[PDB]
């Protein structure tokens, strides 16, 4: 999914019109 810490809110997956319901991992939180 997303990289190991640290990580803030990197857009590894492109948000569908702002929404996060179309990712491999739905919005990785800070670390």
């Amino acid at each position: 999914g997303c990289p190991p810490c640290p990580r803030e809110h990197e857009l590894v997956a492109v948000p569908c019109e702002g929404l996060n319901n179309c990712w491999f991992v739905e919005a990785c939180p800070p670390c």
